[PDB]
C-alpha cells in the first residue's frame, strides 16, 4: 500500500512513534482541507448501535460515541460495548470529520461546529452524554465544551475512557511503542496513508492549548492493567482528569477495557447515568 | 499515484515547494539505508552515453554526467546533450544512489564513495572530468572533492551548469514553483514516492555545510533568460560559483539551456577541454 503507512511500520519498529506523528502533522498540512463545517465533505450522521427501551423513550439521556483519531477505526469501534446499551440506552456513534476524498479540518474547532450540528440533529430534544475512549475521550471533551459555549448546548454528561490529557501523558510515551503496536495489531485491512494523515493532524491539534473547560459532570473510566512495564517510584500510570464527578476502575489495560471487558465498560456508565439523572 | 506525490502535486499547487521538499527529508529518515558505500543495493555502472575517436586512444578525458536529484530523472538525463559529443568525447552517466526499495544513503559521502568506486572502474586509466546541472551540478562538485581526498583520484575538470551553491543562490528559491511545475511536466510517468523520498533526503544533504572545495578546474556555464519574473532591482539572478576557470553563457533558461541549447553547453565544454 502507501508509503506513509511503511514508514510508520519502521518507526515504530525503531521506537520513534513520536517523530513519526509528527512527520504524518506537518504533511496533513498539504491536503485540501475544509474551513467551514459546513463546507465538510462527509455526511456526519451519526448511526443508531443501540436502541433504549420503548417504553421509557422521553426525558432519559441519550449516548453518543465519539470517535477516535485511529487510522485503523471508524465505525466498528464501539460494536463491542453498545451491545451492552440494547435495551437500556440508545448509542449514537458520529464519525470524525476527514477519514475515510475527505478534506481535513481547518483547526479543530471547524471539525468540532460539524459534530455539533449533526448531534443536535439526530438527537433532537434529548440530553445528550458523550462518551469517548483515548484520544477520543480528549475529543468528547473538546466536543462537550465547544457544544456549550460555541451552540449554547452543554451535554449532560461526558464519559471518558482512560483520558491522558497533555499535562500528564508520561505513561502514554513510555508505552509509546506498545502504543504504534496496537495499531498494527488493530487493523481490519491496511490503513490508508490519508487515514494516517488525518490522525496525525488531530494528535497535533489535541496537543495544543485548549484552556475551555466543559461544565458537564465527568465519568473518569480507568483501565486496571498497565499496558507495560512501569514501575510506581514514578507515579501513577493510570488514565487521569481533573475534579471528575465519578471514577470507575475496569478490568484489563489500555486497550483491552474497551474489547473483552467492554461490558464492564458499560456497567459503570449505565450506573453513574441513573445516578446523575 | 502514491500519497507524496498528490501532497507535492498541491504543494506546487499552493506555491510551497520548499516547504514540502522539508517534509520529504524528514520522513526519509525512516526509509531503509546504507552506511558503508559497500551496502549500497543497486548496480553504479555508469552508462556510456556517446563514444569518442576511435582514431585517437591517448590521456583524452572522458566526460562523466552526474544525475542530478530531480524525482522524474534517471538514466535520460543527459540524453540531448550527449549527442554533441558523439565522435568527440566520451560521455559515461553514473546514477545517483538511492533511486530505482533501493537503500537511501545515510548521509551523502557514503553516496559520493558508492559513486567514486564505480566510476574509477568505468573510467579505467582515462582522466575524468564530472559534468552536472543545477543540483547535479552540485552533486558533481562534491564528488570531485571525495574523489580527489578520499580515492586519490583527482578530476581533471568539473563543469557546473547553472549552479545555485547554498548560502548564496536566492533566485532558484524565488522560482520555486516553476521548478515543482518543472518536475511535474517531464514527467515520463508519476514520480514515485520512494525517488521523492529520495529528492528530499539529497536537497537536504546539499543545503548543509560542504567547505571542502576541490582543486580541479571549473568551467561555469550559466542561463542567459530568467526562468521566472525578476525584479530588476537588487540582484543577478543568475547562476554561480566561486572563482571558476572559465564562464560560459549560452541562450535559455535554466531548464532550456540542457534541451533546445543543449548544443551550446556542448560546444563550451569541448572547447575547454581542449585546454
Amino acid at each position: 500500500a502507501g508509503m506513509f503507512r511503511a514508514l510508520f511500520r519502521q518507526a515504530v519498529e525503531d521506537d520513534r512513534y513520536g517523530e513519526f506523528l509528527d512527520v504524518l502533522a506537518e504533511a496533513s498540512a498539504f491536503r485540501p482541507q475544509f474551513a467551514s463545517p459546513e463546507a465538510c465533505s462527509e455526511r456526519l450522521d451519526p448511526v443508531l448501535l443501540a436502541g433504549g427501551p420503548t417504553d421509557r423513550a422521553e426525558g432519559r439521556a441519550v449516548l453518543v460515541g465519539c470517535t477516535g483519531t485511529a487510522a485503523n477505526g471508524g465505525p466498528h469501534e464501539f460494536l463491542r460495548l453498545s451491545t451492552s446499551f440494547q435495551e437500556e440506552r440508545d448509542f449514537l456513534a458520529v464519525p470524525l470529520p476527514g477519514y475515510g476524498t475527505a478534506l481535513l479540518p481547518a483547526d479543530l474547532d471547524t471539525a468540532l461546529d460539524a459534530q455539533a450540528r449533526a448531534i443536535l440533529r439526530a438527537a433532537g430534544d434529548a440530553p445528550v452524554v458523550l462518551l469517548g475512549h483515548s484520544g477520543g475521550a480528549l475529543l468528547a471533551h473538546e466536543l462537550a465544551f465547544r457544544l456549550e459555549r460555541a451552540h449554547g448546548a452543554p451535554p449532560a454528561g461526558i464519559v471518558l475512557v482512560d483520558p491522558y490529557p497533555p499535562g500528564h501523558q508520561e505513561p502514554i510515551e513510555v508505552w509509546s511503542r506498545q502504543l504504534g503496536e496496537g495499531l498494527f495489531a488493530g487493523e481490519l485491512e491496511p490503513m490508508s496513508d490519508a487515514r494516517l494523515l488525518a490522525m496525525g493532524r488531530y494528535a497535533r491539534f489535541l496537543a495544543g492549548p485548549r484552556p475551555g473547560r466543559s461544565s458537564a459532570p465527568v465519568l473518569l473510566v480507568r483501565a486496571s492493567e498497565p499496558l507495560g512495564d512501569w514501575q510506581e517510584e514514578r507515579g501513577d500510570w493510570r488514565a487521569h482528569w481533573d475534579l471528575p464527578h465519578t471514577v470507575a476502575d475496569v478490568p484489563g489495560d489500555h486497550f483491552t477495557m474497551m474489547r473483552d471487558h467492554a461490558p464492564a465498560v458499560a456497567e459503570a456508565v449505565l450506573s453513574w447515568l441513573d445516578a446523575i439523572e
